[PDB]
Parts: C-alpha cells; sequence; structure tokens
C-alpha cells in the first residue's frame, strides 16, 4: 500500500525488463560481475572501486536490501558509470551501456509519486 513499496515494485519491474530477452542483445555484458582475471583485465579493480552488475542488483532486491527507489537507482547508474569510466568511449560495450541506460532512464522517470 505504501509509496516506498509501490516505488520498489516499479524498480523491480524495471530490473525484470533490463534482464528480459527484449534487451538481451545489449544487456548481456551487465548480467554478471566483471570477471577481471578471466578477461585479462588486471587494472579493472584498480580503476573501479565499487563494481556493480544486474545479478547483484537482483540479489539485493531479493534480500530486501534497497529501502527506496533512489538506492536501487544509485546501483544501476553505478553499473553504467563503471562501464563509462573503465572503457574507452568508442568501445562496443559503451554503446550497449548507453542503450540499456536509455531503457532504464525512460522507465525510471515513470516512477509513481
Ligand atoms: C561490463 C563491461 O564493461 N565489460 C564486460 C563485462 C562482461 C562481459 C564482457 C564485457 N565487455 C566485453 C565485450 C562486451 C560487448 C561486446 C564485445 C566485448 C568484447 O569482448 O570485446 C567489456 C567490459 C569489460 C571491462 C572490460
Amino acid at each position: 500500500m505504501g509509496k516506498l513499496s509501490e516505488q520498489l515494485k516499479h524498480c523491480n519491474g524495471i530490473l525484470k525488463e533490463l534482464l528480459s530477452k527484449k534487451h538481451a542483445a545489449y544487456a548481456w555484458p551487465f548480467y554478471k560481475p566483471v570477471d577481471a582475471s578471466a578477461l585479462g583485465l588486471h587494472d579493472y579493480h584498480d580503476i573501479i572501486k565499487h563494481p556493480m552488475d544486474l545479478s547483484t542488483v537482483k540479489r539485493k532486491m531479493e534480500n530486501r536490501d534497497y529501502r527506496d527507489a533512489q538506492e536501487f537507482a544509485a546501483d544501476v547508474r553505478l553499473m553504467f558509470s563503471n562501464c563509462y569510466k573503465y572503457n574507452p568511449p568508442d568501445h562496443d560495450v559503451v554503446a550497449m551501456a548507453r542503450k540499456l541506460q536509455d531503457v532504464f532512464e525512460f522507465r525510471y522517470a515513470k516512477m509513481p509519486d
């Protein structure tokens, strides 16, 4: 009934969409934590102090970690910012981040209030 719960439902709906087949062509790099060692990215954790990805956001939502929409949004945007920080701006993953963030921002803006 409460507004914070309603706003978190909206957040959970967004999260579901971001993880859906509809956006999978560009969302997939953000599905799981960056495995720096496996990708040979030995500077990743020197550059990115707070890694974030959609499975972590999903775990946090499932664990009732997010107390409000703003906290949820902060993690999703952190995930995109990390991508923009680490990768040169002309890399394919940055194009995919921008597209997925477009999905996120436009639906997030329809927050019930
Ligand atoms: C989330 C994130 O920033 N990353 C990411 C995360 C998980 C999986 C892949 C990636 N990609 C790689 C990648 C994406 C898309 C298309 C091709 C490639 C390619 O291999 O050239 C890059 C980057 C890595 C930080 C460099």
